[PDB]
RNA sequence: GACGCAUAAAGAUGAGACGCGUUUUAGAGCUAGAAAUAGCAAGUUAAAAUAAGGCUAGUCCGUUAUCAACUUGAAAAAGUGGCACCGAGUCGGUGCUU
DNA sequence: CGTTTGTACTCCAGCG
DNA sequence: TCTCATCTTTATGCGTC
DNA sequence: TGGAGTACAAACG
C-alpha cells in the first residue's frame, strides 16, 4: 500500500513517478469528464510536466528605466519651453506648436508645414546657412550680434536634449583650458616658485605626446628629450602631476614643499594640496593642462581659437565629409563608371547610398568600400583616413558617448553669455537653464513618486512638486539615501526584526576573530592532551598580534606569542592551518587614521565607533558623510575628520548587534561576545552557544521568531524560480490526492549538488591574485611591479580584467589606464542579444568606441587577424582560457551560428539549484507537519536529496542509457530512477539515512559516495582484477529485510523504462509581455500594421507588425460575405492580442461585433491559451501555438533497445569503461547494424501516422538511402537528428549529413475546430474531453 | 541536512544616466522632355514618438510572478474523479464494487 | 468563370 | 555600454549544531 | 519560432 514519489526538477520541466514498495509503477483507471462518450482511461502513474521558463525581471527593468528616462527628457524640454514661452510669444507664437506637430503629414498639420520659420524661403535660407545644428551652435557661441530667439532656443534645446554623460566628476572647464600652449605658463610659474634657476628655454610642447596615444613612456621620453630640467620633479615629477597620476604607495620624490604622496587630479587632490597650500600657484596650472590634454584627446580640435570645440570638431567632420565625397565621386566616375550606381544610388547594398539613406553602418560601409578604394588609383589619403576610421563620418555617430556633459555645458554657457545682453530674460534665468541641463536625480533618491510606486523609497519634506530648482529643498536626501540601503539589506535570521551589522563593524570583526580563536587547540611536549586557549590567553593573543598585524599566520602565532610570552619551546596548533580567516582590518584602518590607540581600545566609546562605521557604510556621498560625522568632530582633530570622510566601506554581515552583544543569559549575564571572549573551560563558539540548552540564548532566539502562492511571494530572489517551485509543489499535491490523499513514504529529490576531491576544490577556488601572478610571471611583464595591487581590490571587474590583459586593450594594440577605467567598457565577446553568458570567458575590457563599433557581433576578421598573436600570448600565459580564445576568434569559424546557439546556458544550473533547494524545504514543511513536544518534529515523510552523480552512475553502469533527443520521456524516467535509487539506498543502509534525508545529520567524503553504490552490482571491480562476488539478494543486514534482488528488480526497472504510455503534459500559458515586436515599419497600404499612437494612421505613418496573441477564442457566429453581401454562419478561432486583451475581457460581445462577427453565441466562447491540446483521428495530437499555427503534440515511444543502441553507436569513443567492456560494446554495435533500418521504419511509421510531413519524410528516406554506406558512428549521430521531425513541440529544422530538411509550419488551425479538446490537470491524469464537433 | 568565517565561480534584484537605431515631416532636386524614362546633381542635420495608454495626476504607472476543466465563492482559495489482477504501441482486457 | 482559401518557399526579429 | 547598491546558489578549507 | 508576404493553383459562387 505504501508508496514513494520521485522528482526530477529542471528549469523548464518537472518529471514525476510513483513507485510502490516493489519498484513497480502503479496504473489506474481515471474518470474522464466532458460530453464525449469515453468514460475512463487507464494511465500509468509516471510522466513529466513541461512549461516555458520563467523570465527574469531584467528585461522589464531595462524597459522601465528607459521609460523613466524618456519621461524625464520630455520634461527637460518642457522646462526650457516654459522658460521661453513669454518671449517667444513676441516673435512667433505658434513656434512650439509647429515643433510639437512636426511629425504629422501636411494635411494633419494645423500650422504651416515648415517648423522653424514658417515659410519656404526662410526655411531654405536657414538650412543653407547652417547645414547642421553644430554650425548654428558654433555660430551662436562665437558671434556677438543679436541672434534670433528661435535659433537660440534650437541650440539650447539640442544641448538640453542630448546632454552627454556624467562620468567625469568635477567641473571640467573648457573655457579655462583646451589651450595646450599653457605649457608656457607652466614653465614660467615653475621658474617663479622654484628658485634654483630652473630650466625655462622649453622646446616642443606636449603636442608631440598628444599626436600619439598618451602614455608614461611617450611623456617621459619627450620631456627628457626636450626639457632636461634641474630636478626630476621639475622636468617629470611636476608635469606628470599635470597629466599623469602616481601608482606607488611610498612618498613622493624629494620634497619641494612637502614630501607627501601625489596623484592625478582626483576628487581628493584639492585636499591633497595640503602639501603646498600650508607650505607655500604652481599647481594651479595643473588643472588647466590636465583638462587641456583630456579635452584634446576627446576632441581633435587644437589649432582653432574657437570657444566651441565640440561644435568645431563636428563642423570639421562635415567639411571633410563634403570634400572626400566630392573626391570619391570624381574618382569613381573617371575610373569605375559601371560601379557608380551601385555605390551612390543602390541603397540595398553597403555603398554610400546604403550608408546614408539605407541601413548600413559605418563599419559595413568601410568594409564594402575598401576593396574599391584599394583597386582604384589616387585614393591614398582615402585609404589612410579609412584605416584611421575617419572617412565620411556622420556628425552623430555611435561613439559620441564619450562627450562629457561639461562640454555641452561650456557651449551653452557661452551662448547665454553672448545673447544675455539682447534678451534680458536669458540673463535672469541663466542659472535655471544651466540647472535644467545639468540636473540629475541621485541614484539613491529613486523615482520621485508620491506613494503610488512599488519601486520608490524617496521621502519628501513637503508636497510641493519637484523641479530641478527646488529638488534640494523638497527631497529629504539624507533619509532617502539611508532608505536606499535599508530597503535592500537582509534582516538577522535568528532575530527577524533586527537589521544586520555592517560587515566592517568593530563588533562584527571582534565576533569573527574571537569565534575563530576560541576553538583553536595547542599542544606541546609537556602537555598530555591539547587544550583550548584560556580567556587570558585569548586576550593576550588579540592585544599582541591581532591588533598589530592585519593578518595572523600560524607561524606568527607560534613564534611571537608561544615562544616569547609564556615561553613554550615548540608547539602544535590545531584549528587553523596556515592563516587565520579572521582579521581586525577595520581596527587597523581606524588606527591608521585615529592615531589614538587608546580611543579604539576604550570600551565606553564603542557605540561612537560603531556609529562611525555604520555611517561610512550607509552613505557614500562626501557631503552626506560630513553632515553625519559633524557631531563627532569634538572627539577628533580636523585632519582626522578630513581623513575619516575618505573611509569608504561596503557590505553587510549576517548577524545583528542585538544577537551578538545585546541579549544576555539570565543566569550569567554574559552576552554571546562575552562567552566567546572568555567561557572558562568549555570555550563554546557561536553555533554551540545559540544551541546550548542550559543557556537562555536558545529560547530567546526561539521565541523571537496564507496560501503557498503568498509564501512564494514572500521569499526573495529572482521571479524565475517561483514558477518551477510552484509547479512542482502542485504536482506533488496532485499525486498525493490521486493516491487516496495518503502521504507518500519517501519523496526523492534529485539535487544538483556535487562532491569534489579536496585537491580539485582547492584548485578551482584559488585566489584571483594568484591567477594573475602566475600568468604575469609566465609572460614576463612588469605590470605588478609598476602597479602594486591586493586581492581585495581585484573584486572590481574592470580592474581584474585590466590585470588579466597585462594592461592592454584586447581589440587594439594600445595601453589601458588604471586611473581612467570608467572610460572603458566591459565588452561581451559573444553579444548579449545572442547568448546569455556573463562569465569571464565572455567579458573583455576595451575602449568604448571599439566596443560600440563592434555592435552585437563577435570581433571582426580584421580585428582577429591583428590581435590573434596577442591573444595566443595571453592563452600561453593562461590568463585567458581556451573558451575565451574560442569566443574571441569565432569569426574565423563562421561567426555566429545556430549550432553555437544550441546549448544549456550557465544560468539554468543556478536556477535549478535554487528551485530544488526551496522545493525540498517547502515539501518537508508541508508533509512533515505533525509536531511533538518530546521530539520537535515527527518525520512522517522522508524527503531524500540524492545527488545527480548517483543516478548518472546507475544509468551508466546498468546500461539504462539516456538520450535526450528522442522524446521527453527521459524526465519521467529520471524521476523513476531517482525514486528507485533513493528508496533502495534508504532501505539498504538505514544508519546512513541521516545523510540523505533532509534535516538529519572532502576526498574521504567523495570516496564514500562512490563506494556506497556498490551493492547494486553483482561483481565489484578492483584495479588488480580482484572481484567481490556480491550475492544476488541484498538484505538490510541488522533486520534481514530484503531490499534489492538483482534477479528481478533490474527486470522491473527495464520493463518500466519501456512503458509506452507516459503522461507528458505541456502547461497551457496565456501569453503576457510586449504588445508586439519593437521594429517600427514604414507606411504601407496594409491593415496588418498597428498604429503606434492613437492619432497616427499606420497607412500614413507606419507602425508595428508582429502582434503577440494572448489567447485564442472559439467563436461560433455569422459573418457577412459573398459577391452580394450575406451573413453566413461560421466557426473559427480569433486571436485576442495583448493590446486588446483588456478590451475583449471588458465586453466580449461588443468586441466581437466590432470585429464583424454577428450573433455570437456568448455561451460558446472558449478561452484557448497557448498549447491547448486537441486530439484528431489516429491519435494525432496538435497543440495550439496561436490562432493560425498548430504545434505537433505526439510523442514517439522508441524501444529501449534502440535507445541504448543509439547511445552506444554514438559516443563511440567516449564510453569511459574498461577496455574489454568498450571492445565488447563495439562488437555489439557491429552485430546490430539492422537497428538502423528498424529505427527508420519506426520513425517513418510515426511520421505517416501523426506528423504528416510527407515531403520531409521523403527527403529523409532518400538521404538515409543515399548515405547508408557511411560509417555506423556517423549514421547514428545523424539519425539522432531525425528525431527533430518527431519531437513534441514546434515544427523545426534539422540535417542529415548534408541534406538540410526545412520546417513545415502547420499554418492551418481549422482541422482542430472539429476535434476533441483535452483539459489536462497538472499531472495529466485528470482529463476533460470536449468534442468540438458537437458545438453548433 | 543546516550555520559563521575565508577563498572562488556562476547568477540575481532595484536605482540613476549616456550613445545610437527606427518611423513621419522639414531641408524647393535640375534638364531635355508628350514622356513612359534617362541623364546630371544632391546626401552628413533637425523636430516629434519610442510599448497603444492609464488615474490616485506623480518629473508616477504600463513587457517579471500569478492561470487545466467543472461545482462553489464579490474574490483569494477550497472542494469533486471506485479496486485488484492479467497484460501492453501512447494504454487494453477481465473480475470486483456504488 | 472569379476568387480564396489553401500549400511552398523565404524571410522577418532594436542595440551598445 | 557607464555609475551605485544589496542579495542568492554551489565548490573547497577552518569551527560547530 | 510565430508572423508576413509573394506566388501559385486547386476549389467553390
Ligand atoms: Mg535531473
Ligand atoms: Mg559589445
Ligand atoms: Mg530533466
Ligand atoms: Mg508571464
Ligand atoms: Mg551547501
Amino acid at each position: 500500500k505504501k508508496y514513494s514519489i520521485g522528482l526530477d526538477i529542471g528549469t523548464n520541466s518537472v518529471g514525476w513517478a510513483v513507485i510502490t514498495d516493489e519498484y513497480k509503477v502503479p496504473s489506474k483507471k481515471f474518470k474522464v469528464l466532458g460530453n464525449t462518450d469515453r468514460h475512463s482511461i487507464k494511465k500509468n502513474l509516471i510522466g513529466a510536466l513541461l512549461f516555458d521558463s520563467g523570465e527574469t525581471a531584467e528585461a522589464t527593468r531595462l524597459k522601465r528605466t528607459a521609460r523613466r528616462r524618456y519621461t524625464r527628457r520630455k520634461n527637460r524640454i518642457c522646462y526650457l519651453q516654459e522658460i521661453f514661452s513669454n518671449e517667444m510669444a513676441k516673435v512667433d507664437d505658434s513656434f512650439f506648436h509647429r515643433l510639437e506637430e512636426s511629425f504629422l503629414v501636411e494635411e494633419d498639420k494645423k500650422h504651416e508645414r515648415h517648423p522653424i520659420f514658417g515659410n519656404i524661403v526662410d526655411e531654405v535660407a536657414y538650412h543653407e546657412k547652417y547645414p547642421t545644428i553644430y554650425h548654428l551652435r558654433k555660430k551662436l557661441v562665437d558671434s556677438t550680434d543679436k541672434a534670433d530667439l528661435r535659433l537660440i532656443y534650437l541650440a539650447l534645446a539640442h544641448m538640453i536634449k542630448f546632454r552627454g554623460h556624467f562620468l567625469i566628476e568635477g567641473d571640467l572647464n573648457p573655457d579655462n583650458s583646451d589651450v595646450d600652449k599653457l605649457f608656457i605658463q607652466l614653465v614660467q610659474t615653475y621658474n617663479q616658485l622654484f628658485e634654483e634657476n630652473p630650466i625655462n628655454a622649453s622646446g616642443v610642447d606636449a603636442k608631440a605626446i598628444l599626436s600619439a596615444r598618451l602614455s608614461k613612456s611617450r611623456r617621459l621620453e619627450n620631456l627628457i628629450a626636450q626639457l632636461p630640467g634641474e630636478k626630476k620633479n621639475g622636468l617629470f615629477g611636476n608635469l606628470i602631476a599635470l597629466s599623469l597620476g602616481l601608482t606607488p604607495n611610498f612618498k613622493s620624490n624629494f620634497d619641494l614643499a612637502e614630501d607627501a604622496k601625489l596623484q592625478l587630479s582626483k576628487d581628493t587632490y584639492d585636499d591633497d594640496l595640503d602639501n603646498l597650500l600650508a607650505q607655500i600657484d604652481l599647481f594651479l596650472a595643473a588643472k588647466n593642462l590636465s583638462d587641456a590634454i583630456l579635452l584634446s584627446d576627446i576632441l581633435r580640435v587644437n589649432t582653432e581659437i574657437t570657444k566651441a570645440p565640440l561644435s568645431a570638431s563636428m563642423i570639421k567632420r562635415y567639411d571633410e565629409h563634403h570634400q572626400d565625397l566630392t573626391l570619391l565621386k570624381a574618382l569613381v566616375r573617371q575610373q569605375l563608371p559601371e560601379k557608380y550606381k551601385e555605390i551612390f544610388f543602390d541603397q540595398s547594398k553597403n555603398g554610400y547610398a546604403g550608408y546614408i539613406d539605407g541601413g548600413a553602418s559605418q563599419e559595413e560601409f568601410y568594409k564594402f568600400i575598401k576593396p574599391i578604394l584599394e583597386k582604384m588609383d589616387g585614393t591614398e589619403e582615402l585609404l589612410v583616413k579609412l584605416n584611421r576610421e575617419d572617412l565620411l563620418r556622420k556628425q552623430r555617430t555611435f561613439d559620441n558617448g564619450s562627450i562629457p556633459h561639461q562640454i555641452h555645458l561650456g557651449e551653452l554657457h557661452a551662448i547665454l553669455r553672448r545673447q544675455e545682453d539682447f534678451y534680458p530674460f536669458l540673463k535672469d534665468n541663466r542659472e535655471k537653464i544651466e540647472k535644467i541641463l545639468t540636473f540629475r536625480i541621485p541614484y539613491y533618491v529613486g523615482p520621485l513618486a508620491r506613494g503610488n510606486s512599488r519601486f520608490a523609497w524617496m521621502t519628501r519634506k513637503s508636497e510641493e512638486t519637484i523641479t530641478p530648482w527646488n529638488f534640494e529643498e523638497v527631497v529629504d536626501k539624507g533619509a532617502s539615501a539611508q532608505s536606499f540601503i535599508e530597503r535592500m539589506t537582509n534582516f538577522d535570521k535568528n532575530l527577524p526584526n533586527e537589521k544586520v551589522l555592517p560587515k566592517h563593524s568593530l563588533l562584527y570583526e571582534y565576533f569573527t576573530v574571537y569565534n575563530e580563536l576560541t576553538k583553536v587547540k595547542y599542544v606541546t611536549e609537556g602537555m598530555r592532551k591539547p587544550a583550548f586557549l584560556s580567556g587570558e590567553q585569548k586576550k593576550a593573543i588579540v592585544d599582541l598580534l591581532f591588533k598589530t598585524n592585519r593578518k595572523v599566520t600560524v607561524k606568527q602565532l607560534k613564534e611571537d606569542y608561544f615562544k616569547k610570552i609564556e615561553c613554550f619551546d615548540s608547539v602544535e596548533i590545531s584549528g587553523v592551518e596556515d592563516r587565520f580567516n579572521a582579521s581586525l582590518g577595520t581596527y587597523h584602518d581606524l588606527l591608521k587614521i585615529i592615531k589614538d590607540k587608546d580611543f579604539l581600545d576604550n570600551e565606553e566609546n564603542e557605540d561612537i565607533l560603531e556609529d562611525i562605521v555604520l555611517t561610512l557604510t550607509l552613505f557614500e556621498d562626501r557631503e552626506m558623510i560630513e553632515e553625519r560625522l559633524k557631531t563627532y568632530a569634538h572627539l577628533f582633530d580636523d585632519k582626522v575628520m578630513k581623513q575619516l570622510k575618505r573611509r569608504r566601506y561596503t557590505g553587510w554581515g549576517r548577524l545583528s548587534r542585538k544577537l551578538i552583544n545585546g541579549i544576555r543569559d539570565k543566569q550569567s549575564g554574559k552576552t554571546i561576545l562575552d562567552f566567546l571572549k572568555s567561557d572558562g573551560f568549555a570555550n563554546r563558539n557561536f553555533m554551540q552557544l545559540i544551541h546550548d540548552d542550559s543557556l537562555t540564548f536558545k529560547e530567546d532566539i526561539q521565541k523571537a521568531q496564507d496560501s503557498l502562492h503568498e509564501h512564494i511571494a514572500n521569499l526573495a530572489g529572482s521571479p524565475a524560480i517561483k514558477k518551477g517551485i510552484l509547479q512542482t509543489v502542485k504536482v506533488v499535491d496532485e499525486l498525493v490526492k490521486v493516491m487516496g490523499r495518503h502521504k507518500p513514504e519517501n519523496i526523492v529529490i534529485e539535487m544538483a549538488r556535487e562532491n569534489q576531491t579536496t585537491q580539485k576544490g582547492q584548485k578551482n577556488s584559488r585566489e584571483r591574485m594568484k591567477r594573475i601572478e602566475e600568468g604575469i610571471k609566465e609572460l614576463g611583464s612588469q605590470i605588478l611591479k609598476e602597479h602594486p595591487v591586493e586581492n581585495t581590490q581585484l573584486q572590481n571587474e574592470k580592474l581584474y580584467l585590466y590585470y588579466l590583459q597585462n594592461g592592454r586593450d584586447m581589440y587594439v594594440d594600445q595601453e589601458l589606464d588604471i586611473n581612467r577605467l570608467s572610460d572603458y567598457d566591459v565588452d561581451h565577446i559573444v553579444p548579449q542579444s545572442f547568448l546569455k553568458d556573463d562569465s569571464i570567458d565572455n567579458k573583455v575590457l576595451t575602449r568604448s568606441d571599439k566596443n560600440r563599433g563592434k555592435s552585437d557581433n563577435v570581433p571582426s576578421e580584421e580585428v582577429v587577424k591583428k590581435m590573434k598573436n596577442y591573444w595566443r600570448q595571453l592563452l600561453n600565459a593562461k590568463l585567458i582560457t581556451q573558451r575565451k580564445f574560442d569566443n574571441l576568434t569565432k569569426a574565423e569559424r563562421g561567426g555566429l551560428s545556430e549550432l553555437d546557439k544550441a546549448g544549456f546556458i550557465k544560468r539554468q544550473l543556478v536556477e535549478t539549484r535554487q528551485i530544488t533547494k526551496h522545493v525540498a524545504q517547502i515539501l518537508d514543511s508541508r508533509m512533515n507537519t505533525k509536531y511533538d513536544e518530546n521530539d520537535k518534529l515527527i518525520r512522517e515523510v522522508k524527503v531524500i536529496t540524492l545527488k545527480s552523480k548517483l543516478v548518472s552512475d546507475f544509468r551508466k553502469d546498468f546500461q539504462f542509457y539516456k538520450v535526450r533527443e528522442i522524446n521527453n520521456y527521459h524526465h519521467a524516467h529520471d524521476a523513476y530512477l531517482n525514486a528507485v535509487v533513493g528508496t533502495a539506498l534508504i532501505k539498504k543502509y538505514p544508519k546512513l539515512e541521516s545523510e540523505f534525508v533532509y534535516g538529519d545529520y572532502a576526498t574521504a567524503k567523495y570516496f564514500f559516495y562512490s563506494n556506497i553504490m556498490n551493492f547494486f552490482k553483482t561483481e565489484i571491480t578492483l584495479a588488480n582484477g580482484e572481484i567481490r562476488k556480491r550475492p544476488l539478494i541484498e538484505t538490510n543486514g541488522e533486520t534481514g529485510e530484503i531490499v534489492w534482488d538483482k534477479g528481478r528488480d533490474f527486470a522491473t526497472v527495464r520493463k518500466v523504462l519501456s512503458m509506452p504510455q507516459v503522461n507528458i503534459v505541456k502547461k497551457t500559458e496565456v501569453q503576457t509581455g510586449g504588445f508586439s515586436k519593437e521594429s517600427i515599419l514604414p507606411k504601407r497600404n496594409s491593415d496588418k500594421l498597428i498604429a503606434r499612437k492613437k492619432d497616427w494612421d499606420p497607412k500614413k505613418y507606419g507602425g508595428f507588425l508582429w502582434p503577440t496573441v494572448a489567447y485564442s477564442v472559439l467563436v461560433v457566429a455569422k459573418v457577412e460575405k459573398g459577391k452580394s453581401k450575406k451573413l453566413k454562419s461560421v466557426k473559427e478561432l480569433l486571436g485576442i492580442t495583448i493590446m486588446e486583451r483588456s478590451s475583449f475581457e471588458k465586453n466580449p460581445i461588443d468586441f466581437l461585433e466590432a470585429k464583424g462577427y454577428k450573433e455570437v453565441k456568448k455561451d460558446l466562447i472558449i478561452k484557448l491559451p497557448k498549447y491547448s491540446l486537441f486530439e484528431l483521428e489516429n491519435g494525432r495530437k496538435r497543440m495550439l501555438a496561436s490562432a493560425k499555427q498548430l504545434q505537433k503534440g505526439n510523442e514517439l515511444a522508441l524501444p529501449s533497445k534502440y535507445v541504448n543502441f543509439l547511445y552506444l553507436a554514438s559516443h563511440y569513443e567516449k564510453l569511459k569503461g574498461s577496455p574489454e567492456d568498450n571492445e565488447q560494446k563495439q562488437l555489439f554495435v557491429e552485430q546490430h547494424k539492422h537497428y538502423l533500418d528498424e529505427i527508420i521504419e519506426q520513425i517513418s511509421e510515426f511520421s505517416k501516422r501523426v506528423i504528416l510531413a510527407d515531403a520531409n519524410l521523403d527527403k529523409v528516406l532518400s538521404a538515409y538511402n543515399k548515405h547508408r554506406d557511411k560509417p555506423i558512428r556517423e549514421q547514428a549521430e545523424n539519425i539522432i537528428h531525425l528525431f527533430t521531425l518527431t519531437n513534441l513541440g514546434a515544427p523545426a529544422a534539422f540535417k542529415y549529413f548534408d541534406t538540410t530538411i526545412d520546417r513545415k509550419q502547420y499554418r492551418s488551425t481549422k482541422e482542430v475546430l472539429d476535434a476533441t479538446l483535452i483539459h489536462q490537470s497538472i499531472t495529466g491524469l485528470y482529463e476533460t474531453r470536449i468534442d468540438l464537433s458537437q458545438l453548433g
